[PDB]
This record gives structure tokens, C-alpha cells and sequence, in this order.
């Protein structure tokens, strides 16, 4: 149980060694593409690199590269696309990528400015009547319609690709209040967000993966797709015994190096799960009561 196994850890103190366990047995695979002279100025951390195995390609003819990674969870059947915050030269490969990856929905869990430091480029319009266009990737992105809420934002955005003219919707679904290196309030906070982003049906197999970041897309974006994968492992036989937490996050990080950056986030990650499960297991009204204690508004 990783109830069990939770307080086990707790009462020992233990869960910066159980932590750095998962850093000693991580895969290690080639970024050789990443690495290329040529591609220097499309990551945003030296050290954070998309595996070559991987990663997603553009459909270009002159560079397909993106710092952006496909996790496929093959038990789980989910997959999601890992990227690190759009840099100013990124945003049209970004919308690119949403595009030919047929993706619906986008979940961003940083802020453009944090800690006093840009984090992230502004990729997607703040205004209704100021749409933006990619013209090295011939894209253009306009704002519909935006719903504020006290810690989290859902916008409904317009993709269209200039070249067919054809459109399409995108949800972007924005945590404003999780600090990098940093945990959110609540499993509860955590929780409500993660069910708006799985009841829009961005997460599901008739759309292209969800496409997750931060600025650097590995620690809180780990820390949401563990959670998720691990509560619908979960789902398929009605059976939260048979899920091992540090297990998925080993599998998940042979597509992406790094996934959850430090121990509390893991320690986070069982929290979620195992109040997650609550609603799994049957007790429908504890959504309900995850989002009182969210206080959006």
C-alpha cells in the first residue's frame, strides 16, 4: 500500500534518500540532437535536454528540433508531451508542435515572471483583440474567452494553421500559484486542477497528448503527470494496491531526464495520489469537497 509505505518513510525521515534512489537508477539515454550547435538557442536549460529516443520532431524541412519530449505511458494508456517554457525564438515551433501533435489542451504551471526572472515567453495573447502570428511557422492564435479563478486560469484559444486555413481549439489551462522547486497548497488545490484539466477531455485518447511545461518541464510538469498516470493506473482495476508510485515515475523518466526535481515533490506526489484515490474508489462527492477547500471563487 502506498499508504503504508508513506508513513513508513515519514517516521523514518527518509524521503531525501528515497529521492535521491530515483536520481542513482534514472535511465540515461542520448541528447545528441539537443546538443547541436545549431540548437543552442532553442533550450532554455543547459542542463535540461530532451532524450533523442524521445523527443518530438517538427514536421519541417530545416530544423525539426524542440525541446520537448513524448511520455508514453504504455500500461497507463495516456501519453503527454513534456516541454520547457516557449523562449522568444520558440513560440512559433511551440504552436507548431500543438499542431502537428494534434493536441487539445496545454497545461502551464509556472508564471511568465517568477522569482524575479522571466521564466517563460508570453506564447499565447493576453487580449481578445490582439491575436498573434507565427509567421516562421505560419500559425495564428487568437484569445476567445478566459475564466479566472483565485490560483488557476482556463483559456479557450484559436489555432489556425494560415496555410489551409483550417482551425482549431486549444484549452490552455494556467496554475498561477505553484513555485518552481516548490509544491502546490493543497492535494486538494492540486487535485481540483488536475480534474479541470481531465473533464475538458484533454486528456483523452481521441485528441492528440496533452502538451505539460514549466519553465523547465520536468519538475512540476513531473509532479502533475505522475499523479494523473498513477490515479488512472488506479482506475483500471479498481485496485490502489496494485500501483507503485516510485516504479511509474522510473518508467515515465525514460522519456524525460529529471521528472520531479525534488524530494517534497515526490513526497507531494503520494499525497495526491492516495486523496486521489478517495474518488477512484468510489466517494464521487470528494471533488466536490476538493473544490471548497480549492477556494477558486
Amino acid at each position: 500500500e502506498m499508504e503504508k509505505e508513506f508513513e513508513q518513510i515519514d517516521k523514518s525521515g527518509s524521503w531525501a534518500a528515497i529521492y535521491q534512489d530515483i536520481r542513482h537508477e534514472a535511465s540515461d539515454f542520448p541528447c545528441r540532437v539537443a546538443k547541436l550547435p545549431k540548437n543552442k538557442n532553442r533550450n532554455r536549460y543547459r542542463d535540461v535536454s530532451p532524450f533523442d529516443h524521445s523527443r518530438i520532431k517538427l514536421h519541417q524541412e530545416d530544423n525539426d528540433y524542440i525541446n520537448a519530449s513524448l511520455i508514453k505511458m504504455e500500461e497507463a494508456q495516456r501519453s503527454y508531451i513534456l516541454t520547457q517554457g516557449p523562449l522568444p525564438n520558440t513560440c512559433g515551433h511551440f504552436w507548431e508542435m500543438v499542431w502537428e501533435q494534434k493536441s487539445r489542451g496545454v497545461v502551464m504551471l509556472n508564471r511568465v515572471m517568477e522569482k524575479g526572472s522571466l521564466k517563460c515567453a508570453q506564447y499565447w495573447p493576453q487580449k481578445e483583440e490582439k491575436e498573434m502570428i507565427f509567421e516562421d511557422t505560419n500559425l495564428k492564435l487568437t484569445l476567445i474567452s478566459e475564466d479566472i479563478k483565485s490560483y488557476y486560469t482556463v483559456r479557450q484559444l484559436e489555432l489556425e494553421n494560415l496555410t489551409t486555413q483550417e482551425t482549431r481549439e486549444i484549452l490552455h489551462f494556467h496554475y498561477t500559484t505553484w513555485a518552481d522547486f516548490g509544491v502546490p497548497e493543497s492535494p486538494a488545490s492540486f487535485l481540483n486542477f488536475l480534474f479541470k484539466v481531465r473533464e475538458s477531455g484533454s486528456l483523452s485518447p481521441e485528441h492528440g497528448p496533452v502538451v505539460v511545461h514549466c519553465s523547465a518541464g520536468i519538475g512540476r510538469s513531473g509532479t502533475f503527470c505522475l499523479a494523473d498516470t498513477c490515479l488512472l493506473l488506479m482506475d483500471k482495476r479498481k485496485d490502489p494496491s496494485s500501483v507503485d508510485i516510485k516504479k511509474v515515475l522510473l518508467e515515465m523518466r525514460k522519456f524525460r531526464m529529471g521528472l520531479i526535481q525534488t524530494a517534497d515533490q515526490l513526497r507531494f506526489s503520494y499525497l495526491a495520489v492516495i486523496e486521489g484515490a478517495k474518488f477512484i474508489m468510489g466517494d464521487s462527492s470528494v471533488q466536490d469537497q476538493w473544490k471548497e477547500l480549492s477556494h477558486e471563487d
